[PDB]
């Protein structure tokens, strides 16, 4: 197996239109959550979320290119272009067969499907856009980026609900480690903030309804938590074989040493109370890295602010790490960004890499009164400078799909 | 790297509710294409396709469970349950962590999303189903199968448009070969036959409009071809590490020896005329298998019945195989099934495995007048018994995403 390093990162989040602006917000304990302005939610039980604010697609694409593509694809390309620029990588005829893309999404092109449905219901099929299918399907971030940059390596998309970004990054690393590629652009994007999204998650009673204090809604492990906050955005990493990186004098952020997957095999939406599945997933990731659990310094938790999910993740960490559970720091950056669904594992991979770069655990904000058994170092309220040699990032999704990435200082 | 064998197969196709009935139809040159009965298409330019006929979900799930799930999920679970039964595999605490699922879809729950949109616009957001998200998203075939059967191994879904089934099977094989799993259920499902699907493909003028003779619409490499026929269904294979298979006395259909991926990096929907991307993909797959191109006996082509796609595949085969292009047999089973989009590579992987079992090349029906340059053995009209030690299955998709599987007699 070849070693895999991170040489580039890109992001759209509710905290910023790039990685440094997003990370500035994370370290300041800043909320990206606000009343949603782009549609009328007067009649809805949840009227707030994490929007990407001031996104300027024409920095990336022509107006012609942009009008073809659902926002989730625009957000995915934005993060991908940032990551590739950030990497310094030059695509040539000599290497274009060795550079691939795995950018995914949990739900994909809801907004495009809504707009085309309006036309379909009032006028019939002859008013559907000719670009509807290619502009709405999840693999078109990978598609468009490969066409724009001339990437001829492995070209695919993961769709594992709220685990998508973690799985995308993990399986791209495997492509590089086993020699299918030298470089991969990997991560996820999501724009589910439309009637179907807020209505669909609303119908399932999954969302916080703290409309009077949106910035306090997302409160992972707090006793007053009442469901997750819906957010939009994208994260992309350039993953690179280490000798390829060293050969072109690339700036290396960190090393990707481990990837874990598991299924709960439990319930469509609910996690098992003891986090059995998450525990198997983290152990698979540590074994993959060849690490002792005692080597883990920081966990970026799934930590969605759901009653069942938050406690299951505490249980899984205590199971995997035993007494070391009291030495490591664990935080949920979802306290600040909310839940970017399929993009969550991408942006949280990036926050884990920067926790290594800056030797700082991001805070869990709004953790005013930790719930029964939530007695680990959850980095309540304020960022905590500490030694971090190994960082873990967990995602768990609908269908009991689990993913863990292990990152280490290089 | 461990060896990977096929021990089980399952299918819903326009030709049958299982593999044997589907394969019987394939070998008889029978069309599964008919005017669509489940909706009014009077306003649409294409009014026919490959429907699954007489599907009884209650053979698999309760009516209660089924009502929550989009047909693409029902179809994916049906094929998955069949494949696992066909394998003889017994899931226990001893092996459940070593059995995973990778069932994908090109477009996913379009019909469910359309119905929930109609409700949203016409009655309001309180008429969106509470089960809308988990009943519609692409990872929930892998999700629900893992819950029903107790599979705790790697749990994920690919979405690479019309390449999804090929990629799903190929990357599941990699999971087994590199020791992440001993068993994987892999394939794809699609039900895109709704307003948005037929309208979206209609808007792009991608579909055959031979409404007066639906069974003659799908005519790959024929000079009178006028676009692809939209079909619904599912394919699942049980992939298994060879020693695991031998240890439980499993019936082995064939060995999965090679997997290729590539990006065209050419166009969002059109293939390059010379099939450069398809040619790279097949060459990657053959080198992966460690084969001489002259060892290939049968190719199950993508062969969608599009003007550009059909000729590009001939060019790519001539590029990869030189003079051996005239010795091998190549057929499109899409002549009979139509285009199952994300499920196409799954059902066609199964047809390639049975071509090995039965030593027969399936026909390309409706190939009355081969087009200029389409001068290979395309098995026009009737099945051809011949020696087949190695069978290739090609898929190409939107975003220039290519996949090739290589199967060999065991
Ligand atoms: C911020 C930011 C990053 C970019 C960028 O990558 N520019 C595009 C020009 C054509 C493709 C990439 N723009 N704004
Ligand atoms: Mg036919």
């Amino acid at each position: 197996r070849r070693r895999v390093v991170i040489t580039g990162m890109g992001m759209l989040s509710p905290l910023g239109l790039d990685v440094p602006s997003s990370w500035e917000g994370i370290l300041a304990g800043r909320s990206g959550i606000a009343p949603i302005e782009h549609m009328d939610l007067s009649a809805y039980s949840t009227r707030f979320g994490g929007s990407v604010k001031g996104f300027n697609v024409e920095e990336y694409l022509s107006a012609k290119e942009a009008r073809k593509l659902d926002l989730f694809i625009q957000y995915g390309l934005a993060a991908s272009f940032q990551a590739v620029r950030d990497s310094g990588l030059e695509v040539t005829d000599a290497n274009r067969e060795r550079i691939g893309v795995s950018m995914g999404s949990g739900i994909g092109g809801l907004t495009n499907i809504e707009n085309n449905c309006r036309s379909l219901f009032e006028q019939g099929p002859r008013r559907i856009s000719p670009f509807f299918v290619p502009g709405s399907i999840i693999n078109m971030v990978s598609g468009f980026l490969s066409i724009h940059l001339g990437l001829q390596g492995p070209n695919y998309a993961l769709t594992t609900a709220q685990t998508t970004g973690t799985h995308s990054i993990g399986m791209a690393a495997r492509n590089i480690a086993y020699g299918e590629a030298d470089v991969m652009v990997a991560g996820g994007s999501e724009m589910a903030a439309c009637g179907l999204g807020l209505g669909g998650f609303g119908a399932a009673r999954a969302l916080s309804t703290r409309n009077d204090e949106p910035t306090r809604a997302s409160r992972p492990w707090d006793r007053d938590r009442d469901g997750f906050v819906l957010s939009d955005g994208s994260g992309a990493l350039v993953l690179e074989e280490l000798e390829h990186a060293r050969a072109r004098g690339a700036r290396i952020y960190a090393e990707l040493v481990g990837f874990g997957m598991s299924g709960d095999a439990f319930h469509m939406t609910a996690p098992p109370e003891d986090g059995a599945g998450a525990a198997r997933c983290m152990k698979n990731a540590l074994r993959d890295a060849g690490l002792d659990p005692r080597q883990v310094d920081y966990i970026n938790a799934h930590g969605t602010s759901t009653p069942a999910g938050d406690i299951a993740e505490i249980a899984a960490v205590k199971s995997v790490f035993g007494e070391h559970a009291h030495a490591l720091s664990m935080s949920s950056t979802k306290s600040m960004t909310g839940h970017l669904l399929g993009a969550a594992g991408a942006v949280e991979a990036i926050f884990s890499v920067l926790a290594l770069r800056d030797q700082v655990a991001p805070p869990t904000i709004n953790l005013d009164n930790p719930d029964e058994g939530c007695d680990l170092d959850l980095v309540a309220h304020e960022a905590k400078p500490r030694k971090i040699d190994v960082a873990l990032s967990n995602s768990f999704g609908f269908g009991g799909t689990n993913g863990t990435l292990v990152f280490r200082r290089f």
